[PDB]
RNA sequence: CUGACUGGGGCCUGUAGAGCACUGAUAGGGCUAGGGGGCCCACCAGCCUACCAAACCCUGUCAAACUCCGAAGGGUCCCAG
RNA sequence: AAGUCUGGGCUAAGUGGUAAAGGAUGUGGCGCCGCGAAGACAGCCAGGAGGUGGCUUAGAAGCAGCCAUCCUUUAAAGAG
RNA sequence: CCUAAGGUAGCGAAAUUCCUUGUCGGGUAAGUUCCGACCUGCACGAAAAGCGUAACGACCGGAGCGCUGUCUCGGCGAGGG
RNA sequence: CGCCUCCUAAAAGGUAACGGAGGCGCCCAAAGGUCCCCUCAGGCGGGACGGAAAUCCGCCGGAGAGCGCAAGGGUAGAAGG
RNA sequence: CGAUCAACGGAUAAAAGUUACCCCGGGGAUAACAGGCUGAUCUCCCCCGAGCGUCCACAGCGGCGGGGAGGUUUGGCACCUCGAUGUCGGCUCGUCGCAUCCUGGGGCUGAAGAAGGUCCCAAGGGUUGGGCUGUUCGCCCAUUAAAGCGGCACGCGAGCUG
RNA sequence: AGCGCCGGCCAACUCCGUGCCAGCAGCCGCGGUAAUACGGAGGGCGCGAGCGUUACCCGGAUUCACUGGGCGUAAAGGGC
RNA sequence: UGAAACUCAAAGGAAUUGACGGGGGCCCGCACAAGCGGUGGAGCAUGUGGUUUAAUUCGAAGCAACGCGAAGAACCUUACCAGGCCUUGACAUGCUAGGGAACCCGGGUGAAAGCCUGGGGUGCCCCGCGAGGGGAGCCCUAGCACAGGUGCUGCAUGGC
RNA sequence: GGCGACACACGUGCUACAAUGCCCACUACAAAGCGAUGCCACCCGGCAACGGGGAGCUAAUCGCAAAAAGGUGGGCCCAGUUCGGAUUGGGGUCUGCAACCCGACCCCAUGAAGCCGGAAUCGCUAGUAAUCGCGGAUCAGCCAUGCCGCGGUGAAUACG
RNA sequence: CCGAGGGUAGGGCCCGUGACUGGGGCGAAGUCGUAACAAGGUAGCUGUACCGGAAGGUGCGGCUGGAU
RNA sequence: GUAAAAUGCUAAU
RNA sequence: GGCGCGUUAACAAAGCGGUUAUGUAGCGGAUUGCAAAUCCGUCUAGUCCGGUUCGACUCCGGAACGCGCCUCCA
């Protein structure tokens, strides 16, 4: 939560080459805000455009109390300006999306052998006297979920039991790595959506030198300072609105 | 008459045990290179630490391929039964 | 086949006559301090209180976790 | 990077799939078999032919109707012993 | 799978296991013979370039160096230079 | 003088495989089944009491470690049997153990009642029918007071099946 | 005394708010900080115990053409 | 032989003026060619991006932004930043209250600004030799209407 | 205080890398402008920047004024040098209230890069290019090597 | 006898629905190339055939709705 | 019969 | 489990007892209205532990991870 390090995913939205540039503009704005808050940034995955932008940049903000501040940036950011890609001096409206997520654990996986039942029995197929009378085949049952692995690959019960336990764990692991990805997904779609011109959280209107956070109504005119990092005025204005969002019925 | 076995006497040995002098291991303490941290400074060095610890020292130990030591026995020759 | 042989002791579990960590007012024999008619130990008969609690906590206010356990009438009363 | 060149069409958990009773659908009250699909094909593949194909089969799977001493679960009778 | 070294091996010699650890299948014309001469590793201090360590000086230092190559024995009163 | 005759006391100057088409002579000197010894593995029961359980170590639990029992599993060993000890599962027929699935009798409970949990005593009797697969095992359907776990050459082929 | 409408078609316009949001929409389109096109207000236009909408039929549609259409290149001559 | 759902607000024909062509033709320009000196490398000057900064004011952006606005940044310039003052204000008009001033020398205190200060001297008609009483430049405090803004929009504009 | 920051990157220029050159001495020929808290002749002190004197001129009259390349004479001898003049130390001059950030200039010392510049790229067709000095605006002084001007000397080549 | 209808068995047509699968329409931004419109940088288009990630390419024959 | 080195540029009257 | 092979920078991938590998990318410039393509330049390394050697990415020994093969007669 609020106190833990967090990860900011900046993707480009509607706009094409111009969105990937505005996404670069959002990316410098956020690194320079971290330096102001004495935070620490490291990039994890960046997809650049030869024009100078990024289709995607993913970076961490290391420091005590990161998810407390950046969490207000998740949403669709709208830019309206004359693009450096435009030739006929027109104003285009383009969008970039920002997803903010707390850095989690890479927690290690192991088997609780008290919720696991191991069955042994005779195997199938060839072997003569051996296969007839030897308990080589192994079934391992994960008791809470019911999923089972069986193994009679070798002639030895201990070898088949070890190999069976390996597959069971590796299987339970992927079940766990998939539910986590399903939650990581529905959460990202909760913050980013389709990245449409609507769905906007903030407008950066370069002609009017205006930045507007339509969630609260706040607007400054220091669009140069906002783009250079000085976001602290806006954050507080939401932090205030957050407390006045907590008004006991 | 030289035999097994036995009495005396000389010489050879590195085990049991023990030990730490060598080769290694080793707990804690002292002292004390170097590192971590470290208040501070890079104009130049200092200072701090109930951090990790080289060497050295103290107490306490470990070893088939460690021995400053070291039996009981064993081997061999001589003389005698 | 030859002692229901003699003398001293232990065991009550048929232990003897099939086993360990560990547990035990089993029983017998030694020790070592301690308290005792400055009336001890056991029971009984009293008192065993007061500032009333320091953190935590809507009460945890003698009678939760945490922080230390000052003192009065004294023959004594721990904020237990 | 390497090879002489890197498996084409078509087919695929198969007379081939180890993990495997893969997964999804169908059938059943319930289906490790069956049929239809999917394709990370351990280890299909083009005359040791590939994929289909009406008709044929004392070949080998799966299902239904009919009917039953196969069975619930056994009883009685006959004749040769 | 032959050969060498150490241990196991129970203090003479010898002694097994698909027991524990290593090495050999070369080399040297001097790394051989003799005579003569010389003595290490390491530590502290000192010294342009020059450092942990190149060469030079002092003091301490019995052998922990060296002995082509594995290990053991041996060894400066030399087998070392 | 010519040897990785290195399988290094060196068969020839000169040499690889396959047999489920197989064969003879031998061995329980030696493997596969079962027994035996052992019990690492397996199953069961304890000791310790850190900690969980709002509170409270012990209702129910038991970190790190410790001690055993059993002789169902997988092994180790190679002791009777290789002039033969027929090997999976099913069927049929049982019998025994008890570490008890149900039924009977109890103690504790974080037991209001009903219903459970946990441990103790108890082996008299009981412990169903079906779908899948050769299966043992397991899953599933429908019930049940319950749908126990083991030994008997993994009981039982001069009893059947195959 | 109410209901529809006032960008064009189509009769009836100005001010504030909003700022591709909120919304309008029968078609062409409106709205991205000076909107007669969104919402309100004033003002206007049309009907009036009614005003609008939705559905459906004919019309406009000579757009199934008898009245009253077409086929070189727009859809349209059959390969002969 | 020959549909439908769904969907679009058009799909089309010919012709016009353009623009474009790695179409043609005919022309031209230091456009190439033909020449001569350079730039790109070096050191400095200057402008700029970027980084940095409390601030490093802002505008200029291919040719046609970059010794450009700037034909002169130590202060001033100066629009930026830090700290100290200012409240009809540095300036404009007009209206009411205390004054009634105009102007010129000083005093503290402060970095200065500013704040608190202490000396004095007026016009016009007059009632006038009256105490002096008014109209009376201008000046200062109470209030006003107000000013001030290099704050934004060169995509609302003029001018250049 | 900043606008003058400095790991870096680009544009415009200046100065060079040398002998058809550098140096010293002496000796010539311009044009355009500017000049009253203004230009400064001339004289002295100072190596010099400058200072103190101090004529003349609202200026075809007095001054800024040396033009520079050029010429004659002598020197350097092919070297990172008598080429180059960056960087830094020290001692001073002037403006200005005030030169730390952050001015210009003078003298002494220090004497860096640089040996003609990769891919690439700019200008110029005649008094042009190149080379050489001069003045002005702004302006207290100046970071001007910039701008706008002015004359001196004076080419190569254009088939197409 | 016929006979409502009930039952048995086999056909026809229609509607809904189905693991999976085939393309189609739409989209103010994505990935790969650039086939077509200029001789579109290999004139295009065409029926058919074979091939290729994709547009497409190539063979055979046809068309001009092709350039100079 | 001729005779091309060279790909691309989203989205706001 | 046995046996063989391997670990190198951003990626893929080599040689070598003493020593800028290489290609593509990345970075600075050039060219273009801009991007690509193209052109001039530029460069970061040897998994861990222990030995040998004057010297180890390179040789020996072990660890960890990956790949290939085998695991048969009951
Ligand atoms: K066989
Ligand atoms: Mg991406
Ligand atoms: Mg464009
Ligand atoms: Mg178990
Ligand atoms: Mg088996
Ligand atoms: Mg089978
Ligand atoms: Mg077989
Ligand atoms: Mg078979
Ligand atoms: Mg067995
Ligand atoms: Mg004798
Ligand atoms: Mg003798
Ligand atoms: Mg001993
Ligand atoms: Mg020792
Ligand atoms: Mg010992
Ligand atoms: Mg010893
Ligand atoms: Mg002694
Ligand atoms: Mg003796
Ligand atoms: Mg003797
Ligand atoms: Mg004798
Ligand atoms: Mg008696
Ligand atoms: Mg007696
Ligand atoms: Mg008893
Ligand atoms: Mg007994
Ligand atoms: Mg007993
Ligand atoms: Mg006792
Ligand atoms: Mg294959
Ligand atoms: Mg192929
Ligand atoms: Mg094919
Ligand atoms: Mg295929
Ligand atoms: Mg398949
Ligand atoms: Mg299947
Ligand atoms: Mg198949
Ligand atoms: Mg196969
Ligand atoms: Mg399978
Ligand atoms: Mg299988
Ligand atoms: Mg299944
Ligand atoms: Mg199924
Ligand atoms: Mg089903
Ligand atoms: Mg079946
Ligand atoms: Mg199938
Ligand atoms: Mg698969
Ligand atoms: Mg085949
Ligand atoms: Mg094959
Ligand atoms: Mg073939
Ligand atoms: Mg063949
Ligand atoms: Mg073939
Ligand atoms: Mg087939
Ligand atoms: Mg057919
Ligand atoms: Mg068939
Ligand atoms: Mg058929
Ligand atoms: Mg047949
Ligand atoms: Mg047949
Ligand atoms: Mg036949
Ligand atoms: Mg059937
Ligand atoms: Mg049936
Ligand atoms: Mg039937
Ligand atoms: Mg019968
Ligand atoms: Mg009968
Ligand atoms: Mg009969
Ligand atoms: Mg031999
Ligand atoms: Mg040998
Ligand atoms: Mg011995
Ligand atoms: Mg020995
Ligand atoms: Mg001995
Ligand atoms: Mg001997
Ligand atoms: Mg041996
Ligand atoms: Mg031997
Ligand atoms: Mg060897
Ligand atoms: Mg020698
Ligand atoms: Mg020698
Ligand atoms: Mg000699
Ligand atoms: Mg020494
Ligand atoms: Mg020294
Ligand atoms: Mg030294
Ligand atoms: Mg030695
Ligand atoms: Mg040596
Ligand atoms: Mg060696
Ligand atoms: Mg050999
Ligand atoms: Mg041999
Ligand atoms: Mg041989
Ligand atoms: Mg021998
Ligand atoms: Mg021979
Ligand atoms: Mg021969
Ligand atoms: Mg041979
Ligand atoms: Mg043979
Ligand atoms: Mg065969
Ligand atoms: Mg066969
Ligand atoms: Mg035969
Ligand atoms: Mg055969
Ligand atoms: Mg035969
Ligand atoms: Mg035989
Ligand atoms: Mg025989
Ligand atoms: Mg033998
Ligand atoms: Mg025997
Ligand atoms: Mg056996
Ligand atoms: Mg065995
Ligand atoms: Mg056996
Ligand atoms: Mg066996
Ligand atoms: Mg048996
Ligand atoms: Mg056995
Ligand atoms: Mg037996
Ligand atoms: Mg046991
Ligand atoms: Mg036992
Ligand atoms: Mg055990
Ligand atoms: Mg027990
Ligand atoms: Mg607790
Ligand atoms: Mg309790
Ligand atoms: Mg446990
Ligand atoms: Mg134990
Ligand atoms: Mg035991
Ligand atoms: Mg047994
Ligand atoms: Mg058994
Ligand atoms: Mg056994
Ligand atoms: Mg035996
Ligand atoms: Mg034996
Ligand atoms: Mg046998
Ligand atoms: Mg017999
Ligand atoms: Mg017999
Ligand atoms: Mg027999
Ligand atoms: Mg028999
Ligand atoms: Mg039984
Ligand atoms: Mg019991
Ligand atoms: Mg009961
Ligand atoms: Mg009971
Ligand atoms: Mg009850
Ligand atoms: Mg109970
Ligand atoms: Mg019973
Ligand atoms: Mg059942
Ligand atoms: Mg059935
Ligand atoms: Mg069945
Ligand atoms: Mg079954
Ligand atoms: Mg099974
Ligand atoms: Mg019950
Ligand atoms: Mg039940
Ligand atoms: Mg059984
Ligand atoms: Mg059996
Ligand atoms: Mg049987
Ligand atoms: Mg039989
Ligand atoms: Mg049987
Ligand atoms: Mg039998
Ligand atoms: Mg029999
Ligand atoms: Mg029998
Ligand atoms: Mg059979
Ligand atoms: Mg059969
Ligand atoms: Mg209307
Ligand atoms: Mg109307
Ligand atoms: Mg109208
Ligand atoms: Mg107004
Ligand atoms: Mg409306
Ligand atoms: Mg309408
Ligand atoms: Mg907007
Ligand atoms: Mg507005
Ligand atoms: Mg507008
Ligand atoms: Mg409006
Ligand atoms: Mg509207
Ligand atoms: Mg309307
Ligand atoms: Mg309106
Ligand atoms: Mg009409
Ligand atoms: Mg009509
Ligand atoms: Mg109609
Ligand atoms: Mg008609
Ligand atoms: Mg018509
Ligand atoms: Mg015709
Ligand atoms: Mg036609
Ligand atoms: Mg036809
Ligand atoms: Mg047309
Ligand atoms: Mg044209
Ligand atoms: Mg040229
Ligand atoms: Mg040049
Ligand atoms: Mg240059
Ligand atoms: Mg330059
Ligand atoms: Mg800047
Ligand atoms: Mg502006
Ligand atoms: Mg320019
Ligand atoms: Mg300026
Ligand atoms: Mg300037
Ligand atoms: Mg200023
Ligand atoms: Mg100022
Ligand atoms: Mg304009
Ligand atoms: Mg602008
Ligand atoms: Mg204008
Ligand atoms: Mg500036
Ligand atoms: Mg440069
Ligand atoms: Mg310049
Ligand atoms: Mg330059
Ligand atoms: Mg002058
Ligand atoms: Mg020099
Ligand atoms: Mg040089
Ligand atoms: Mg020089
Ligand atoms: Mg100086
Ligand atoms: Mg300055
Ligand atoms: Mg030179
Ligand atoms: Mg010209
Ligand atoms: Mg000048
Ligand atoms: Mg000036
Ligand atoms: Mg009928
Ligand atoms: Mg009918
Ligand atoms: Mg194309
Ligand atoms: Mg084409
Ligand atoms: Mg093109
Ligand atoms: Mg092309
Ligand atoms: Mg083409
Ligand atoms: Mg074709
Ligand atoms: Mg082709
Ligand atoms: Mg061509
Ligand atoms: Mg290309
Ligand atoms: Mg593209
Ligand atoms: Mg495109
Ligand atoms: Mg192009
Ligand atoms: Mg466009
Ligand atoms: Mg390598
Ligand atoms: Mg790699
Ligand atoms: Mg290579
Ligand atoms: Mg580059
Ligand atoms: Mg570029
Ligand atoms: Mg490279
Ligand atoms: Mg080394
Ligand atoms: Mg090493
Ligand atoms: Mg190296
Ligand atoms: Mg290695
Ligand atoms: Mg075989």
């Amino acid at each position: 939560m609020d106190e833990r390090d967090a990860i900011v995913e900046i993707r480009a939205g509607t706009g094409g080459e111009e969105a990937a540039l505005f996404a670069r503009d959002l990316f410098n704005m956020y690194l320079r805000f971290a330096e102001e808050m004495g935070f620490e940034t490291e990039v994890l995955d960046s997809h650049p455009t030869d024009l100078g932008g990024f289709s995607k940049v993913v970076f961490e903000v290391r420091g005590p109390g990161a998810y407390g501040t950046f969490k207000y940036e998740s949403g669709v950011h709208r830019v309206q300006r004359v693009p450096v890609t435009e030739t006929q001096g027109r104003i285009h409206t383009s969008t970039a999306t920002v997803a903010v997520l707390p850095k989690a654990e890479e927690e290690d996986f192991a088997l609780n052998m008290d919720e696991i039942r191991i069955d042994v029995m005779r195997a199938s197929g060839p072997g003569g006297q051996g296969v007839n009378t030897t308990d080589s085949a192994v079934r391992v049952v994960h008791l809470p979920t019911g999923i089972m692995v069986t193994c009679q690959d070798s002639r030895s019960q201990i070898k088949n039991r070890e190999k069976a336990l390996m597959i069971l764990r590796s299987r339970l692991l992927e079940m766990k790595r998939a539910e986590e990805a399903e939650r990581l997904r529905k959460t990202r779609l909760a913050q980013i959506g389709t990245g449409e011109r609507s769905e906007k959280i903030r407008t950066y209107n370069f002609p009017q030198s205006r930045v507007t956070d339509h969630r609260i109504g706040f607007t400054t005119h220091d669009l140069e300072g906002v783009l250079s990092g000085h976001l602290t005025p806006i954050l507080e204005a939401l932090k205030r609105a957050d407390q006045e969002r907590q008004l006991a019925a």
